[PDB]
Protein backbone atom coordinates (compact mmCIF):
# COMPACT_ATOMS: atom_id res chain seq x y z
CA UNK A 1 0.00 0.00 0.00
CA UNK A 2 0.99 3.65 -0.26
CA UNK A 3 4.44 3.01 2.05
CA UNK A 4 8.13 5.36 1.93
CA UNK A 5 11.48 4.43 3.09
CA UNK A 6 11.26 2.43 6.14
CA UNK A 7 14.43 3.37 7.37
CA UNK A 8 16.39 6.38 8.68
CA UNK A 9 19.43 7.95 8.33
CA UNK A 10 21.00 11.32 7.66
CA UNK A 11 23.27 12.69 4.87
CA UNK A 12 25.16 15.63 4.12
CA UNK A 13 26.59 18.31 2.15
CA UNK A 14 25.92 16.05 -1.46
CA UNK A 15 25.60 13.23 0.63
CA UNK A 16 22.73 10.04 -1.15
CA UNK A 17 18.79 10.03 -0.27
CA UNK A 18 17.45 6.62 -0.49
CA UNK A 19 13.96 6.50 -0.81
CA UNK A 20 10.88 3.81 -1.84
CA UNK A 21 7.68 4.14 -1.59
CA UNK A 22 4.50 1.73 -2.75
CA UNK A 23 1.43 2.53 -4.54
CA UNK A 24 -1.56 -0.22 -4.28
CA UNK A 25 -4.38 1.49 -1.27
CA UNK A 26 -6.71 1.76 -4.31
CA UNK A 27 -6.23 5.26 -4.84
CA UNK A 28 -6.38 6.59 -9.32
CA UNK A 29 -3.30 8.64 -8.23
CA UNK A 30 -0.75 9.19 -6.03
CA UNK A 31 1.22 12.57 -5.34
CA UNK A 32 4.66 13.45 -3.56
CA UNK A 33 5.04 16.22 -1.09
CA UNK A 34 7.78 17.43 1.49
CA UNK A 35 7.37 19.36 4.35
CA UNK A 36 9.43 22.69 3.43
CA UNK A 37 8.99 25.88 5.80
CA UNK A 38 8.11 29.10 3.59
CA UNK A 39 5.59 28.00 1.97
CA UNK A 40 4.80 24.82 3.72
CA UNK A 41 3.54 21.64 1.30
CA UNK A 42 6.53 20.90 -1.08
CA UNK A 43 5.54 19.51 -4.65
CA UNK A 44 7.95 17.79 -6.25
CA UNK A 45 7.08 14.19 -7.75
CA UNK A 46 3.61 13.48 -9.52
CA UNK A 47 2.41 9.95 -10.23
CA UNK A 48 -0.73 8.36 -10.78
CA UNK A 49 -0.85 6.66 -13.75
CA UNK A 50 2.65 5.25 -13.60
CA UNK A 51 5.59 6.28 -15.85
CA UNK A 52 5.04 9.66 -13.79
CA UNK A 53 7.10 11.21 -11.09
CA UNK A 54 8.50 14.34 -12.15
CA UNK A 55 6.06 17.28 -12.16
CA UNK A 56 6.02 19.31 -8.98
CA UNK A 57 6.73 22.65 -8.49
CA UNK A 58 11.04 23.02 -8.88
CA UNK A 59 12.35 19.21 -9.09
CA UNK A 60 16.31 19.76 -9.68
CA UNK A 61 19.18 17.63 -7.93
CA UNK A 62 16.70 14.23 -7.37
CA UNK A 63 16.06 11.04 -9.23
CA UNK A 64 13.15 9.15 -9.47
CA UNK A 65 11.31 6.38 -11.26
CA UNK A 66 7.71 4.65 -11.96
CA UNK A 67 8.38 1.13 -13.31
CA UNK A 68 5.30 0.20 -12.29
CA UNK A 69 2.26 2.24 -10.88
CA UNK A 70 2.58 0.25 -7.88
CA UNK A 71 6.32 0.35 -7.60
CA UNK A 72 8.21 3.41 -6.83
CA UNK A 73 11.74 4.81 -5.83
CA UNK A 74 13.85 7.82 -6.37
CA UNK A 75 17.28 9.26 -4.55
CA UNK A 76 19.18 12.42 -4.36
CA UNK A 77 22.75 13.15 -4.74
CA UNK A 78 22.96 16.84 -4.47
CA UNK A 79 21.23 18.36 -1.56
CA UNK A 80 22.29 21.54 0.15
CA UNK A 81 21.75 23.18 3.63
CA UNK A 82 18.43 24.30 3.04
CA UNK A 83 16.67 21.87 0.66
CA UNK A 84 16.37 18.38 2.71
CA UNK A 85 13.41 17.66 4.52
CA UNK A 86 10.82 14.35 5.23
CA UNK A 87 10.04 12.81 2.13
CA UNK A 88 5.88 12.06 2.53
CA UNK A 89 4.43 9.70 -0.53
CA UNK A 90 0.36 10.48 -0.04
CA UNK A 91 -2.37 8.63 -2.23
CA UNK A 92 -5.62 9.56 -2.66
CA UNK A 93 -8.19 9.16 -4.87
CA UNK A 94 -10.36 11.76 -7.01
CA UNK A 95 -13.19 13.42 -5.92
CA UNK A 96 -12.76 13.78 -2.37
CA UNK A 97 -10.41 11.89 -0.21
CA UNK A 98 -7.54 12.05 2.75
CA UNK A 99 -4.39 11.85 1.64
CA UNK A 100 -3.41 8.42 3.19
CA UNK A 101 0.52 9.36 3.84
CA UNK A 102 2.49 6.46 4.34
CA UNK A 103 5.45 5.94 6.42
CA UNK A 104 7.49 8.69 5.38
CA UNK A 105 11.07 9.19 5.27
CA UNK A 106 12.88 12.48 7.41
CA UNK A 107 16.68 13.17 6.32
CA UNK A 108 18.49 16.58 6.52
CA UNK A 109 21.87 17.30 4.51
CA UNK A 110 23.93 19.64 6.62
CA UNK A 111 23.29 22.01 8.57
CA UNK A 112 22.32 22.40 12.64
CA UNK A 113 20.73 25.72 13.99
CA UNK A 114 22.07 25.41 17.54
CA UNK A 115 24.12 27.90 18.93
CA UNK A 116 23.23 30.69 15.43
CA UNK A 117 22.71 33.61 18.23
CA UNK A 118 25.27 35.20 17.53
CA UNK A 119 26.08 35.38 13.83
CA UNK A 120 24.91 36.46 10.20
CA UNK A 121 22.23 34.08 8.81
CA UNK A 122 24.42 34.31 5.49
CA UNK A 123 27.03 32.10 5.06
CA UNK A 124 29.28 34.04 1.88
CA UNK A 125 31.36 30.88 1.40
CA UNK A 126 30.54 28.90 -1.57
CA UNK A 127 27.05 26.28 -0.89
CA UNK A 128 25.26 28.55 -4.11
CA UNK A 129 24.21 31.63 -2.48
CA UNK A 130 21.86 33.30 -4.82
CA UNK A 131 23.30 33.49 -8.34
CA UNK A 132 20.81 33.14 -11.45
CA UNK A 133 16.87 32.80 -10.77
CA UNK A 134 16.35 35.16 -7.87
CA UNK A 135 12.62 35.20 -8.34
CA UNK A 136 9.90 33.27 -10.07
CA UNK A 137 6.77 30.80 -10.11
CA UNK A 138 3.60 32.78 -9.67
CA UNK A 139 1.62 33.03 -6.58
CA UNK A 140 -2.15 32.18 -5.95
CA UNK A 141 -3.16 30.99 -2.38
CA UNK A 142 -2.20 34.08 -0.08
CA UNK A 143 -2.83 32.79 3.98
CA UNK A 144 -2.22 35.29 6.29
CA UNK A 145 0.99 35.07 6.54
CA UNK A 146 2.81 35.81 10.32
CA UNK A 147 1.66 32.92 11.91
CA UNK A 148 0.36 33.69 15.97
CA UNK A 149 -0.18 31.49 19.44
CA UNK A 150 -3.48 31.96 21.02
CA UNK A 151 -3.21 31.54 25.24
CA UNK A 152 -4.51 27.46 25.69
CA UNK A 153 -6.30 26.02 23.02
CA UNK A 154 -8.95 28.87 22.63
CA UNK A 155 -10.49 29.78 19.34
CA UNK A 156 -9.26 31.82 16.13
CA UNK A 157 -9.71 32.59 12.92
CA UNK A 158 -7.97 31.99 9.19
CA UNK A 159 -7.63 33.65 6.29
CA UNK A 160 -7.13 32.73 2.53
CA UNK A 161 -7.04 34.09 -0.83
CA UNK A 162 -6.53 32.45 -4.31
CA UNK A 163 -5.93 34.23 -8.33
CA UNK A 164 -6.97 31.42 -10.56
CA UNK A 165 -9.87 31.63 -12.67
CA UNK A 166 -11.25 28.12 -12.56
CA UNK A 167 -10.91 26.55 -9.08
CA UNK A 168 -13.89 24.11 -7.90
CA UNK A 169 -12.97 23.73 -3.53
CA UNK A 170 -10.22 23.81 -1.40
CA UNK A 171 -9.48 21.07 0.72
CA UNK A 172 -9.09 22.20 4.09
CA UNK A 173 -6.37 20.21 5.84
CA UNK A 174 -2.15 19.62 5.56
CA UNK A 175 -1.02 17.98 9.17
CA UNK A 176 -1.65 18.64 12.85
CA UNK A 177 0.72 16.63 15.24
CA UNK A 178 4.03 17.02 13.10
CA UNK A 179 5.07 14.03 10.97
CA UNK A 180 1.18 12.86 10.45
CA UNK A 181 -0.88 15.04 7.42
CA UNK A 182 -4.56 14.60 6.89
CA UNK A 183 -7.52 15.43 4.85
CA UNK A 184 -10.16 17.83 6.72
CA UNK A 185 -12.68 18.93 5.26
CA UNK A 186 -14.02 20.82 1.65
CA UNK A 187 -15.36 24.20 1.25
CA UNK A 188 -16.20 25.90 -2.59
CA UNK A 189 -17.31 29.37 -1.92
CA UNK A 190 -20.62 29.06 -2.93
CA UNK A 191 -22.62 29.52 0.00
CA UNK A 192 -20.92 32.50 1.42
CA UNK A 193 -21.23 30.69 4.74
CA UNK A 194 -20.53 26.45 5.57
CA UNK A 195 -20.02 24.55 8.36
CA UNK A 196 -18.54 21.36 8.90
CA UNK A 197 -17.43 19.65 12.27
CA UNK A 198 -16.94 22.77 14.51
CA UNK A 199 -15.83 25.40 12.65
CA UNK A 200 -17.89 27.34 10.05
CA UNK A 201 -16.55 29.39 6.89
CA UNK A 202 -17.13 33.10 5.09
CA UNK A 203 -17.18 34.70 1.71
CA UNK A 204 -15.16 38.07 1.95
CA UNK A 205 -16.65 39.88 -1.43
CA UNK A 206 -14.99 43.12 -0.59
CA UNK A 207 -11.67 41.61 -0.27
CA UNK A 208 -12.20 38.36 -2.00
CA UNK A 209 -10.86 36.05 0.41
CA UNK A 210 -11.92 33.30 2.96
CA UNK A 211 -12.12 33.47 6.12
CA UNK A 212 -13.45 30.81 8.75
CA UNK A 213 -13.69 30.03 12.56
CA UNK A 214 -11.95 27.21 14.67
CA UNK A 215 -13.12 27.29 18.10
CA UNK A 216 -12.14 24.03 21.26
CA UNK A 217 -8.66 23.76 20.21
CA UNK A 218 -5.59 22.02 21.92
CA UNK A 219 -1.65 22.37 23.10
CA UNK A 220 0.89 21.16 20.80
CA UNK A 221 1.87 23.42 18.78
CA UNK A 222 -2.02 23.69 18.44
CA UNK A 223 -1.96 22.74 14.14
CA UNK A 224 -0.94 24.19 10.61
CA UNK A 225 -3.50 24.17 8.30
CA UNK A 226 -3.48 24.78 4.75
CA UNK A 227 -5.40 26.04 1.52
CA UNK A 228 -4.64 25.09 -1.20
CA UNK A 229 -7.35 24.93 -4.94
CA UNK A 230 -7.98 21.68 -7.18
CA UNK A 231 -10.29 22.94 -9.51
CA UNK A 232 -8.21 21.25 -12.40
CA UNK A 233 -7.41 17.69 -12.59
CA UNK A 234 -4.22 16.34 -10.75
CA UNK A 235 -3.10 20.02 -9.37
CA UNK A 236 -3.32 21.06 -6.26
CA UNK A 237 -1.99 25.10 -5.50
CA UNK A 238 -1.19 25.80 -2.08
CA UNK A 239 0.19 28.80 -0.72
CA UNK A 240 1.64 28.23 2.30
CA UNK A 241 -1.39 28.13 5.21
CA UNK A 242 -0.57 29.12 8.64
CA UNK A 243 0.67 27.46 11.32
CA UNK A 244 -1.43 28.03 14.95
CA UNK A 245 0.34 27.77 18.29
CA UNK A 246 -0.31 27.66 22.08
CA UNK A 247 1.47 29.72 24.43
CA UNK A 248 3.60 27.76 26.87
CA UNK A 249 1.25 29.15 30.23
Amino acid sequence: AVTQSPRNKVAVTGGKVTLSCNQTNNHNNMYWYRQDTGHGLRLIHYSYGAGSTEKGDIPDGYKASRPSQENFSLILELATPSQTSVYFCASGGQGRAEQFFGPGTRLTVLGSDYKDDDDKRSGGGGSGGGGSGGSGAQQQVRQSPQSLTVWEGETTILNCSYEDSTFDYFPWYRQFPGKSPALLIAISLVSNKKEDGRFTIFFNKREKKLSLHITDSQPGDSATYFCAATGSFNKLTFGAGTRLAVSPY
